[PDB]
């Protein structure tokens, strides 16, 4: 049931009476991602305050392609109200970790697509397409033969199974459409017609807009502003009017969280005009990775300081970084400017998947002797994907990034050499994980080239396993390595010192290889 | 003494560093407009902070072509504190009373040159032109013959002569050239090139820095942001990167004063989609003076809401109303929006000088005998013309609004009927005006056809004085009217009523006459 | 005699029924430059041929701000058929010779106002201003003690008079108004709102607009394509519709002459990615005049590729260059791209007016003893000035560059010297100059630097004469340079060789001097 247009124009409503529309039970997609971006933040606050008033409507099903928030009690972490949700599906889950609590303490139903694959499923739905074929997650724990991507005991139901295409495995993901959507632009017209001029990103908008629609559903778009029919440039209009069923007008809507004015630099109106310690290290020598006309992408992390370290070595313009939920290129002078493109979400996935990236660069929390990497659950705690596997599964070269010791290790680089201060008290290099998010046996099937960068010492996967190739000069090999991991790596009969100019407080003179 | 340039980059410097800069006895000319319009308020802030703690700089002499404020302590009204300003020349005094305090108390010297003319002058000023001849102000206390716009007893330089060209009398307005500028814009890139895309309008910007910047001064530029060398449109580029000494950034900037964020529809990016009071009464007979294909002013005053009255009549579209300080036509949804052309201030006043006006809508304090108008000064009071002056000399038909009388006059309409229930205490029309804003005399030399609406009578100006054509129903003659007037006006033998329908609180059904 | 407005739209008209509204004698003011640019082609057509087939309208006025044409048939050429034009007031004259022509047989009346004049005393006109006071001109042929800018002989009535202001002398300008305008921009709404998104500039039309329009005149535009009412951005509209009468479409208009189709580069949208001859000799020698951080004019002729030997040099970047007409900045990939702001010309003209170049180029035809030039008659033939005096009035340093002599002069640069291969036939250099365009006598009062270039040899203005100051490589004094001269020049005891670096076929090295 959905308010009627008058004279073909879009109802418009405060938030507190569109939520009034939604039915227990419904399935409800909220678009958006971390720190604000692109989030209808009046939707999201009016349905917690109906709930938390009245205790309806009850029973929903969330699904969250990207994660929202702030790590804490913004996002969808209002409705983490019991009763509210019994079942989640999201891409990333660490972004809103009171809905993660649900999840840990087995309250809700829980599972997690990669990112890339859960936006592509939506778009499958709004093409009433039953799923979709990738062999994204092939190996790790979204493989049915692991855990099919359930995140807890609770959750029991089969979304993927293994299927056989021209001699080669893929899984099969089963599409959901949602009942109701939660969407934002910057501007529509009275018919509902939509710009993102103001937004940081497109993500997948259309494409939730699109399965909620062809569902029978109800799509909600909230907006800064509202103009006269037809007055948009054709060409800016992202989201078709007829796509729309209620609009919510917040004329103080933000770029991001923390209430700044609209900034035309992030807006893309508009062009712009470091002390050597540990993470400008690893950055360092994950910069040795980069070859010239690579197409690379950087995951947050130790690492994530890599464009910064490329500008001090006058070597930023030689390469492009992208990012998966859209923007292309682009400088930190919560978003970046100077921009190239900005491509939507699911349209950059599809190019992840097929290997567009020449490299990537990821964290990790643990590894173990077969290479694996997990991530997605650490400490009891589930964090989620993001677009981790999306990433990790195909690109050329897959660096990880990452202390070889977790809890508090402190390190300093003097007189050109690594002193450690306070070693952390974690092993992160262990025997086993208990679930996978990286499989090394997948990787080398594939021919990816994969390293893991620490501060002290360099790796490369290889068929027999784990080979030390690098270790910081100021370490010990017996006691700073070996004794610090729980197997043996294989000790290369190439191994070096990592290169001298990493451990000095001035610019290294790098040359990026050609292409 | 100015900072230097270097490689090409404008200077960019606090407030505070920049009105360091400022000598004694400088000449300021300050950009803006009412209600925060273009000002460059942390300037202005800057410099009187200056002074109010170190009683420097001294003695300078301000030019204001239009008034800034808000009739308070905002706009230039910081400036005057004693000492720091000995000599001014401003289109409007009233927007910023305690400068107006200066002059009246003799102070200061003072002067008022009509705004369109003042305007025109720093354009001659900035061609190292020695003045301009114009008639507007024949007649006027502007006129030489009368006050020569000099505003109190204390100031006695000539600036103002009475001259002849083809048998005709014109007068000669000196050209002041500017030492020091306070300009703003939106945006600028490294080099100073700045545009305007988020301003109210674009007021005499260009022309103040060229006046200044060939009097070898000193030009200072308040913006928003500052953009990488060469990245703006070149046909959005208003003020040259040449003309700027000085840029000082205010990332808070706003449109207008009251700290609201930035309105798309103010800046003309996008299309936005009446109790019958004795405003409303004066303004819907107002209405009955304007024609299809009309390009009308309507100043502030009672009769301001004529534009809303149209858009009830349904006659909004058959008539265009411009500004002086520049835009043309608009909706009033703190400005207007929906405009159809920004022009630049000293444009826009060629055309009124020309008699581009079909028609003028102007408030008046007092009217006396021979119909003259004054509005300059009132109860001791310096307001300062405006553009009445301007607007008021050669338009084709000259329209005055306001009320018989004045202080605590209670009006009500009832059944088709005016209703007097408290009469004013003080006459608005008297025998004999101090000082002359409009002169009946020159009007009528010009063919001008002039009317004096209020809410009780209407009167048109002939050479014989006023005459009395219209009476509202419920009044009577000689005790609401000729007694009322301190003389006596010419009843004409084709008195009527006032239309019946001004005083029913439902729509006239006016449609607006064709030439 | 206009059309009637229909419901507020601007009536269209071909141009064969647009030109049946000018009556006989009326005053036709003519938008545009050089070579098609903003010209209304197809008005002049349509007027041209309803005169060579009915012998009407007759005798009419033409006032041309701007120097239209190919120097040959185009421009207003085609109105020089007897009968047609009895009277000219034109800012260049030897861009459409024909009417040049007749000038010079005295068949209809011809003056030349300096081009800036031209326009300032238009702007005037349309503030039914009577005329400007400008110093522009004294000393020259413009001066009523000389010719009054009367150019032949049957040209009598005074349009120019001295007067004096804070004793000091200035000629007052007669400003006339015309009765019909061709104007011309890229895009009207269905009002007449006018757009110049593809033209190459602004020149002078909303000026020309406004003075025909409060003269009661008829005010006719050519554009490319018209548009929904009220659907151009108010921010780029430079001409409202309350302005236009008459509009002509013509769908095939182009931006220049020859029918290219438009090239988005030329209207400012995009940023676009040398033989050692004669011209680039004495374009070496003029970039030795420039500083950084300078403002120059470079006018047609031999040093008018100055831009690209900068651009050679690498100190491209270093200077601006503007053009009188209105653009600033820009380079030569018919016209300039990548430009950094265009100006309307009125406004330009102030700018120089008051002394705001700090160095200008340009072409002579002859120099005499005093270091006067002449340019607007050379050989009985009348070229007109251009802005040439308003160039060389107030600019702070003036570069005159040329050759010594002329008529088949052949010169080569080899082994680093200048060899006369044939010597021109006629001096250059002369004793008295019939007519003057620059005064050498005024420059020294205003304190100017003036400076003579040609290939073989560079002078000074003295108080006492033209000094020699350089000779070139491989010249003699005696024969080469005082024997082709009809003065004696004093020989400056600092008399050098031009620098060796301008006649070696490499790059010199030059380094431009600090601002």
């Amino acid at each position: 049931v959905k308010p009627p247009r008058i004279n073909g124009r879009v109802p418009v409503l405060s938030a507190q009476e569109a939520v009034n529309y939604i039915p227990d039970e419904a399935t409800l997609c909220v678009l958006g991602a971390g720190g604000g971006i692109l989030e209808a933040t009046t939707l999201i606050t009016a349905l917690a305050d109906k709930y938390k008033q009245t205790q309806t409507p009850r029973n929903l099903s969330i699904i969250s392609p990207t994660g929202l928030g702030d790590r804490a009690d913004r996002g969808i972490s209002p409705l983490a109200q019991e009763g509210l949700v019994k079942w989640a599906l999201c891409g990333h889950w660490g972004q809103s970790p009171r809905i993660s609590d649900l999840a840990e303490q087995n309250k809700i139903i829980a599972y997690n697509y990669p990112q890339g694959v859960l936006t592509q499923t939506l778009r499958a739905a709004a093409a009433h397409q039953p799923g979709i074929i990738s062999d994204i997650g092939i190996g790790t724990f979204v493989d049915p033969r692991q855990q099919g991507g359930k995140l807890n005991e609770v959750t029991k139901e089969d979304l993927i199974k293994l299927v056989e295409f021209d001699n080669k495995e893929y899984l099969y993901y089963k599409a959901i459409a949602p009942d109701i959507a939660f969407i934002r632009a910057t501007t529509c017209d009275s018919e509902g017609y939509a710009t993102f001029e103001d937004e940081v990103m497109y993500l997948d908008a259309l494409v939730i807009a699109q399965a909620v629609h062809n569902n029978g559903g109800i799509v909600m778009m909230q907006v800064q502003k509202m103009v006269k029919k037809a007055t948009l440039h054709p060409k800016s209009v992202r989201i078709p009017g007829y796509l729309v069923d209620i609009v919510v007008v917040d004329p103080d809507q933000s770029q991001l969280y923390g209430g700044a004015p609209v900034n035309r630099f992030i807006s893309g109106d508009f062009t712009l005009d470091l002390p050597l310690n540990q993470r400008k290290l690893v950055a360092r020598r994950a910069l040795f990775e980069m070859r010239k006309g690579a197409v690379g992408n950087v995951g947050v992390g130790i690492a994530d300081g890599i464009g910064l370290v490329a500008r001090e070595e006058g070597c930023a313009d030689d390469f492009i970084l992208t990012v998966e939920t859209g923007p292309i290129g682009g400088i930190t002078s919560g978003a970046n400017v100077n921009t190239r493109a900005i491509l939507d979400m699911t349209s950059q996935f599809d190019f992840y998947h097929g290997g567009g990236l020449d490299v990537c660069y990821l964290s990790f929390a643990e590894v173990d002797q077969h290479g694996n990497v997990g991530v997605h659950k650490f400490n009891g705690k589930i964090m989620g994907t993001g677009g981790f596997i999306d990433i990790s599964a195909t690109s050329k070269k897959i660096i990880f990034c990452g202390t070889l010791t977790a809890g508090s290790l402190k390190t300093e680089i003097a007189d050109g050499k690594l002193n450690i201060v306070q070693e952390g008290r974690v092993k992160k290099f262990i025997r086993e994980l208990p679930e996978i998010t990286f499989s090394g046996k997948i990787a080398l099937e594939r021919g990816l080239d994969v390293r893991y960068i620490t501060e002290r010492a360099v790796f490369t996967l290889k068929e027999d396993g784990l080979h030390l190739i690098e270790i910081a000069p100021g370490v010990d090999l017996q006691k700073d390595i070996l004794d610090k991991m729980d197997f043996t790596p294989v000790i290369s009969p190439e191994l070096k010192l990592m290169d001298e100019r990493l451990f000095i407080d001035a610019a290294m003179g790098f040359v990026l290889p050609e292409a």
